[PDB]
């Protein structure tokens, strides 16, 4: 099973020998006994190459080449005349020529791989324009898929943002986003003010289609309780912990870390839990920005709170994983003295004017 | 600039001739004195194609050396010895063999711009199969994002979606969705309000994708806001309009089709506006259709929104989301008439219109049932 031949030479004899040398190495021979009937056999099919030895009166010689080029038909073509004919084959088209008598049978088949390779060199090489062609306007178009995506995800997670700047008695609330992480704040019972700030691992309509499903943890479990609630007091260990368990059941593989905090204003005193892995949040009194004890990757299943009085006045704001100021060491020593060089408008000044690009994302209690 | 061609001609005159000669077709011509003068430049200056005359130049060897390095470079034989010698040449990879003086003059440039083609073939197919490649593993990796972002398009509907089949006080909800694994628009959702007022919905979102898994979380998000916003309290009509200038004001550009119908169950009414729809009652005995003042896709800025029948003590409605199930083709009002009978024939029941389900779809099929 291999490319088919056709051999078209006047020798009975020679014509004989050729063909069960070529057809020993599984090259398929057509025999053409006149140059006519080679022509009509290759009109019906095509062969892969044309052997042939240009003779008279009999074979067609450069009537055959001619034709063979003018049907459109683009096949390699030996030929075994002289100078005077075999220049003129290569010519018209002939891909090489061979003298006679050769004693050396091998002679000829390597210039009839050559003709061969340099063949479906010419049919490959031509198909991978086409076929990589309809691999970049498959994957184009999936891109432009993924691009329609990105914005689609990112509308409705603008939507979800809390309204800003939203002040309640006094309490003024001021998030600016600049995206999977994502800020929310609904009061509870009035009197007490619940906020976070999720940042949700990874990037694009999916990290963001965890955010969206991270409101619904909040909002329900507020929704769940009736009014009066399976408890009086609200608590934000447990908030965190319902999120967990949840991003386990479903298979998101993405881990979230989130700030949330309950403040009461009745009492004045608030409730936070630590999510796990954020950069600390900075509490601003007498101007001096303090940093607050916190402590996992909020995606566990095992059968803390951190309890606050608050002043009057006071400032506080959280970080979306955003470092701009030394690694590790000093990247968390170093913010709490830049939060009280300025809140929503001195971070906002140093906020900008770089095209790098986690996305970051603050919110500003007052 | 064509072509970088080196020559390796002994013979000055002939040498300078070749020169001028194919300087002029627009290629670069660098002579090298002798056979190692062509093998030194070479090296440093890898030309596309190298032709020197047979004369002793090297002649075999310097083509074994260039074989040698592993350049796929071509090399065209000027043997005007009229003998064995050329074939052996060819043997080594060589080109074509002309023999001198070779005075015609097209010959030479026609074995010339062969090589030089049947060599930048050979470097552009094997440049094609590794963009191809490329192009293919960066396709197939934004695929399994893809379907991965699919998977978790699917997977945040699971909390979304109501408890089924949930009753209160006689009425009994249930839905099932199928999908055909691609995300669907399609998203039902009911809930209870003040313990005496209870409303469902049915909404559907064009065509299937991503974008759609989206616009179905958003639904929720709105149905929900203007319901903790404020025993009927008030109507679904006025509702479509709110959500309608929300969906407009989002410019996501995905249409929503949506059936409402709050339920008053101290009076045992209800108050029924659908936008989309294009609402069967099973009556116990002949089936009848609900009628609806308005069916605007909501689409349009403006509202026209539109609704409008007490309850009977064996109620027993249902909602389809563009689910069309030939029966001849039977399309669109052919398709309409023939499914009020079989609705009775599965009476009214969730699980009689599910067994008659399942059995490709364009889109995932949701129904809401509800029974009294």
């Amino acid at each position: 099973v291999s490319a088919t031949l056709l051999i078209i030479d006047d020798d009975e004899v020679v014509r004989e020998s050729l063909a069960a040398y070529l057809e020993d190495s599984n090259f398929k021979v057509l025999q053409a006994l006149n140059g006519l009937q080679g022509l009509q056999i290759f009109e019906s099919e095509q062969p892969d190459l044309v052997i042939c030895d240009l003779r008279m009166p009999q074979i067609d010689g450069l009537e055959l080449i001619r034709r063979i080029r003018q049907t459109a038909s683009e096949t390699p073509i030996i030929v075994l005349g002289v100078m005077s004919d075999a220049v003129e084959a290569l010519r018209l088209g002939a891909a090489d020529y061979l003298i006679k008598p050769l004693e050396d049978l091998a002679v000829l088949e390597h210039s009839v791989r050559r003709a061969l390779d340099r063949a479906y060199l010419r049919v490959e090489n031509q198909r991978y324009r086409d076929k990589l062609e309809a691999a970049n306007r498959e994957l184009q178009a999936s891109l432009n898929l993924l691009q329609e995506d990105q914005n689609a995800g990112r509308q409705v997670q603008m939507n979800m943002l809390p309204v800003t700047p939203w002040s309640i008695e006094g309490l003024e609330f001021s998030h600016r986003i600049i995206s999977g992480d994502f800020v929310d704040y609904f009061r509870v019972d009035e009197r007490r003010v619940a906020f976070y700030l999720a940042d949700v691992s990874g990037h694009g309509a999916s990290s963001a289609f965890v955010t969206v499903l991270l409101k619904f943890m909040t909002t329900r479990l507020l929704y769940e309780s009736r009014r009066n609630g399976t408890l009086p007091e609200f608590k934000p260990s447990e908030v965190l912990a319902h999120i967990n368990r949840g991003l386990i059941n479903t298979k998101l593989g993405k881990h979230v870390t989130m700030l949330g905090g309950v403040i009461d204003l009745e009492k004045n005193s608030l409730t936070y839990s630590i999510g796990g892995h954020l950069p600390l949040p900075v509490l601003f009194v007498e101007g001096q920005a303090g940093y607050l004890e916190g402590r996992p990757v909020g995606l566990f299943d095992d059968a803390d709170d951190r309890v606050m009085e608050l002043p009057p006045s006071f400032s506080l704001s959280l970080f979306s994983d955003g470092i701009l100021d030394t690694l590790k060491e000093k990247e968390a020593s170093l913010p709490e003295q830049v939060a009280a060089a300025g809140l929503d408008g001195l971070r906002q000044v140093f906020g900008l004017a770089n095209l790098a690009e986690d996305d970051i994302a603050l919110l500003v209690l007052s």
